[PDB]
């Protein structure tokens, strides 16, 4: 009826790092770049249009040592719309606004999906990501129910998850630092020029279809972050957003 279910829901045991993260990437990566389309002088594949209720969505599950929960990356965004916590209920990033995607009506997270959620003022780039950030950020996801006192602090434990899950199916940067680092014993941590430049792929989005008709463009969006060549974007990003066909 009015429930749009995802076909199937691919699982992932983080505990056991058997597979690389580039491997991890790569086979949901094969997946959605049959789902996009390709566009004149974009080597990057382009995403579809937003539809509020697809044919199918991205559903992942990773699953830890202890612990399991599943997040829902709605392929038209390629953004983490929402989460299932183990107790069974939905969440979804907003307030006082949930959609009928994830099943039936998901619970309000209450908050956005950035640095300026959190911190403000300080950057997101300080966290730490490796195995351990992880499987404890999953625990503490997963011990929610529908009232919890550290809001804010499971919060910042999604905020390292979707940088390092979600944007990294769009970033080979976030994927390539997230696949040194995730087999780490101490970690990796970020710098100010990947926090920034991951979370608004807007930015990538238009500079990519800049870049299409005049291949040697010069984008001072993108220049800001090293990135003078389309060449140089397209070895850092993965896919791009749906840009209407305006002027390049």
């Amino acid at each position: 009826m009015k429930r749009i279910v995802p076909k199937f829901t691919e699982i992932f045991p983080v505990e056991d790092a058997n597979y690389p993260y580039s491997a991890f990437i790569a086979s949901v990566r094969k997946d959605v770049i049959k789902h996009c389309t390709d566009h004149k002088g974009i080597f990057q594949p382009v995403l579809p249009p937003e539809k509020k209720v697809p044919e199918l969505w991205l559903y992942t599950e990773l699953k830890t040592r202890t612990s399991s929960i599943t997040l829902a990356i709605r392929m038209d965004n390629l953004y983490l719309v929402g989460f299932r916590t183990p107790g069974g209920v939905w969440w979804e990033f907003g307030k006082d606004g949930d959609t009928h995607l994830l099943g039936d009506n998901p619970r309000w997270l209450g908050f956005g999906g950035r640095y300026q959620d959190l911190i403000g003022n300080k950057g997101l780039e300080t966290v730490t990501m490796g195995r351990a950030e992880m499987t404890r950020a999953v625990n503490d996801l997963a011990k929610k129910k529908k009232m919890l006192e550290p809001q804010a602090d499971t919060k910042s434990k999604l905020v390292k998850l979707v940088v390092m899950v979600c944007e990294g199916l769009r970033f080979n940067t976030v994927s390539r630092t997230v696949d040194a680092g995730f087999n780490s014993q101490h970690g990796v941590t970020l710098t100010v020029t990947q926090g920034k430049q991951v979370q608004k792929w807007d930015r990538i989005s238009k500079a990519a279809f800049e870049w299409a008709d005049h291949p040697t463009a010069v984008i001072p969006d993108m220049q800001k972050l090293g990135i003078k060549d389309k060449n140089e974007a397209a070895r850092i990003v993965a896919l791009v957003k749906n840009q209407t066909t305006a002027a390049a």
